[PDB]
């Protein structure tokens, strides 16, 4: 699907659907009014009759009305004369790519410029969301449906905007693009069924991905050498499997070389059973999103790839499949870090902790500016924080209020919990110099705890998208591509673009 | 035991004990080097055959040495040469304090000015902790033992100080004394026994309390009362038991005749059975604990009266029995609250959010500037915050953020948790405006968003303390008195004071 | 730690630290007396002061005393003036010994000859618990900690008796340090990690031991030597690992070649997951206690070795790792044994009666005069006996009296359970001779009953010892030494040592 601003008049484009807002109580603003006249008050006579109440999202649809050039046009509600909250805004803008999916159009005009978002400027803020809305709703994963699915109409839709915010509407659409893009490759990878999407293929597609760019080299160290780096932690979890772990390097340079790179490290667990402390059977098939973490460092690099971003940025993917066997870890092993920490595994289910923390350790050799874990963690996160908001911590206030800021303005929210030393006792061990779990209480928090741990050489921040990297049930079952719009809108801050 | 501040010299005071710092260098600040000087070397002597390394709380007491009035000097570790932090500065005290109570001294002196602790000043904030822990360390709830203890002999002690900083020292035991006299207070109704104490028993002692103190009136509105009101949740909550429900109303006039009175509101469930949603069998004699929200609301109040602050502080006492019977509410019934709202009551056992939204609705007559609630409302909160921070959640920033300085200064931390509008819709009923519980995902945010739904009349804050209010097991087990520092420091701020 | 035994008095000795008893009531023993007199009341002017109340294990540190060679004196409490239980006398020594154990002084002199204990010895029996507690008390496993505790100061300990007593206190001292040093091993073995202590690793250890000493020839039978022996159901349990089953054999002759020798089994389940019958994840790090069987015996050949004693002792550890897998054994399987009974595994999770079933048939070959099995065998022993008290059964009624008497005399004690034939109807299977299981009655004994059906060629006893070799949590979390005490004290029984 194909996204273009022009700035011309609503009434003079061609077009199989012309969409524009209505208000409450048939209030038209200027674009809308200017249509309407244009359309001989045809519009503006259908309103009278009531059908539609201008709630926002609400629609009613018209077909083709003399003196235009649209086919059909729809009007869609934009609520009382006031700004609209961003989740109302994204709300209309589904409602409205909704019913253009069950359309034979093949094109269609969004002439919305009159709806005003809260605290969002009306060219770039206010656009984001709506691209970004727009193209992810565009997802479809039907690849295992032997019924090969009815191929849709629309393949184009325009933006209408004013002259002077053409170039601001235009950045956002770029953007948005680009997150909309890395998302969908996120969001396939959190998908696809754990045997075919295992650390092996992901390797894979690290490499084909460095085979594209070139800027980008891939380096992928296998279950040998994760040992002889003295990786205790990450070799424990992964060597239960028939599927070896794989521990990838995509290192993206687009700024200047003496440039100190952001690390992404996500957590790729491409299945979790709970090893021998065995997860119960009910809902386990959602544990092939435990690589998640794995998967938003993909999509957010294919962004800046995209966007050609000028930062040095290593991606860090730990990816290991969690099985039970008759070599697996056991509860009460003992390994050596990378770091050289010993870690008494009392819970082989607290393994993402793991292959995270030697992964941290290796992370040291290029010298960080700012390094970001992301981890389908804990399922105490979900009880904290629930579906909506990432669990955010870590060693540096100003990263963490960056991450924060950045959510806040990408409309992809975290939530900061604290690392008070307080909470570092639970992970004592009588043994080893600490436990993998610290008991029941505040399971979030000691997660972040043992992590930083390992994070002590720089900047850190660690993020817990247990509950928000994907919806467990109904109709959108599957992975969100969160936080792929908070980790790239961060980038976009860094780099100024 | 009563505490009084001098500014003599450590040297030179009659005292069964005198108790000096020691750090790790085996180092002596001016104090102990006066000390030690004044004994011709005698405490360098023994410190040089190296039994006491000087550990924050590691101690060595030794008896009469010549040139003191001592009869006994307590060394205690003050550890690695830096400022302390609250917590070791706490069990620093801690220590101090279980020696002296296993001595036979009437009587002693802490000559401690030598101890830095990290960001607090040297005479109000450093004894506000210091005699925080002492007094609130002197708690002993003998009442049920056949073999009472013998009171220990230990009545007195003396902090010194330099001349210059007495006034400020004295106003930190002022405040400090008031406060933990306010703690005892919650921690005894905290551990009575739910057989014993009862609504009536809480009517009962805070008419007593209306009785004792000039400035206080109390009024007890019963069960018929609550009824009448149409309290439908409150009252919803209580029927089951043979122990009818109590609101009870303390109004403090402290300030001017039209000052914008402060109210807390406490949940004082004085046992939760669960009701027909019943608990489990194992650890319910904890939810005698259940009461604790109200318990530290009568210990703020308590605080407050004893340092005639100058506000106008109104404190509402939700009291029920949760008990399963014939006539108990049923999951599944629908109530009218006081507010007109209606609630499907799906789970009996989240009955302190249904206690509490009445008597938030009750409380808009005070004409109120900041409404505090204060409850042990879900195990949810300790997953997500532990033992060591209270969560905390309201509808205006400033009170979240005046709550939040105050915890950091009375060592006695709350964490803001967000309600987010998304959070809301875990709440809708097909059949009711709402329904008490919204699934097992953010458990400790949902129970905030059903409470702000019926305080959106003022300035409003939430204090969830299931996870600070008690302690589980050990020879620790019972109410532990938070959040009365941090209610009543806030209540200082407020009063200037 | 040494300690030695002298005849001098107290007050004449130099020493780091002179520790003596006081009474409840400041009541001072001959030998406190005269210590008190040569430092011409010193002692007693600090009692009076009334600091030590002299409850069992209180202590009051004194520094140099005018008429004293020691650098400091300890007093400890006594209690009320009666003989004490083996509890509280050993509770006092490792009180004493905490404090001596933090104090910088290189030796202690103990002067407690007028304690007296409750049924012993004033020489042998009331030693050998001072001397055992004091030795297993310097134990510590700490080869996972990265940063380590420093070696203690306290390296000397002298006992002080009357010349008359003296060699009967040396003999105690040398009984509990062969003893201590069995435990030490015993414990070492328990504590270290199951990825580190698996079958082929006790193996090697058995190997190394019988290189270090003349008497002791081992042979280490591997899996297909099990198979080949005929041994179905030790070959079943360990088949599920990746880690192979290994059957232990360690002859030690001490005795005439012609004297019937004394054999003692092992349970050694280095892992138990419980195999397909899968044990729930909490708590289930505990089960590298599994081979706590094994570890006794060879913690007791230790102390035989140490000690030389002059009898023929056989150890045969059973060795197997219970891990699931594609190969693991099922439920239903049906094995058959050694003994040419067939046996229905119907729980994979009673896997230590199968590997020592086999075991004891291939006892048999040896021609013993007793036969001893140590087993962590059952959940219910735990329920039936505590953490206190050994499981005990067998076939004959003088060994069980033998090894009750050894466990009184040992302070290291077990508890008859009857065989009684009534339970062995709960073994029958339809299909094989027997079951593994009985079902959720009388578990502790159905096992038992399980085990006689494989040791009718000779006396034979039974311990269940879950519940006795390992502490679960806290800070002394791990193995215990036991039964080691009570294992040796039935050899010195029977070799009249
Ligand atoms: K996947
Ligand atoms: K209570
Ligand atoms: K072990
Ligand atoms: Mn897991
Ligand atoms: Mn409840
Ligand atoms: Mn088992
Ligand atoms: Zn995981
Ligand atoms: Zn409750
Ligand atoms: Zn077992």
């Amino acid at each position: 699907m194909e996204l273009v601003v022009k700035s011309v008049a609503a009434a003079s484009v061609k077009t199989a659907t012309l969409v524009i807002p209505v208000g409450e109580n048939r209030k038209l603003g200027a674009v809308a009014k200017a249509v309407d006249l244009a359309s001989e008050g045809a519009i503006s006579a259908v309103l009278k009759r009531g059908d539609l109440a201008g709630k926002p999202g609400q629609t009613l649809l018209l077909q083709n009305l003399q003196g235009l050039k649209a086919e059909r046009v729809l009007l869609v509600g934009s609520g009382k004369d006031e700004a609209l909250g961003d989740r109302t805004w994204r709300k209309l803008v589904a409602s409205v790519a909704g019913v253009l999916k069950g359309l034979n159009g093949a094109d269609a005009v969004l002439a919305l410029d009159d709806v005003a978002v809260n605290n969002r400027d009306a060219h770039y803020g206010k656009y984001r969301l709506l691209a970004e809305t727009l193209l992810d709703g565009e997802y479809v994963f039907d690849r295992f449906k032997s019924q090969k699915v009815e191929p849709r109409a629309l393949k184009k839709v325009t933006l209408l905007a004013d002259k002077a915010g053409q170039a601001e509407v235009e950045r956002a659409v770029k953007h948005a693009s680009a997150i909309a893009t890395g998302m969908a490759f996120t969001r396939d990878l959190g998908n696809l069924p754990p045997n075919l999407c295992h650390p092996s293929f992901l390797a894979e597609q690290a490499k084909e991905l460095g085979k594209a760019h070139k800027a980008l080299k891939v380096e992928v160290l296998d279950e040998k050498k994760i040992k002889d780096l003295g990786m205790g932690a990450f070799y424990a979890v992964g060597q239960g499997s028939d599927q070896p772990p794989r521990l990838i390097v995509l290192n993206y340079q687009g700024g200047k070389k003496a440039d100190k790179p952001f690390v992404l490290v996500g957590k790729g667990i491409t299945f979790d059973t709970g090893g021998i402390s065995l997860k119960p059977g009910a809902g386990m098939d959602e544990m092939k999103y435990d690589m998640c973490g794995a998967a938003s460092v993909f999509g957010t690099l294919r962004a800046v790839l995209e966007l050609q971003l000028p930062v040095n940025l290593v991606c860090l993917l730990a990816c290991a499949e969690n099985m039970p066997s008759g070599g697996a870890t056991r509860p009460g092993d003992i390994v050596t870090t990378m770091s050289g920490q010993t870690v008494e595994i009392l819970n082989t289910d607290a393994e993402g902790r793991l292959v995270l923390c030697d992964t941290l350790t290796y992370a040291e050799r290029f010298k960080p500016q700012a390094v970001i874990d992301i981890a389908t963690l804990t399922g105490a996160c979900i009880v904290a924080l629930g579906s909506h908001t990432t669990g955010l911590m870590g060693n540096n206030d100003d990263l963490v209020g960056q991450l924060l800021d950045a959510g806040k303005r990408a409309d992809d929210r975290a939530w900061q919990l604290p690392l008070f030393d307080e909470y570092q006792e639970q992970l004592d061990s009588p043994f080893a110099d600490m436990g993998n779990i610290g008991g029941p209480k505040a399971g979030t928090i000691t997660a972040g705890c043992f992590l930083s741990r390992f994070a002590k050489a720089y900047n850190w921040a660690h993020m817990d998208i247990a509950g928000t990297a994907w919806i467990s049930g109904g109709k959108d079952k599957g992975a969100t591509g969160r936080p792929v719009p908070l980790l790239t809108q961060y980038l976009l801050d860094r780099a100024g673009a």
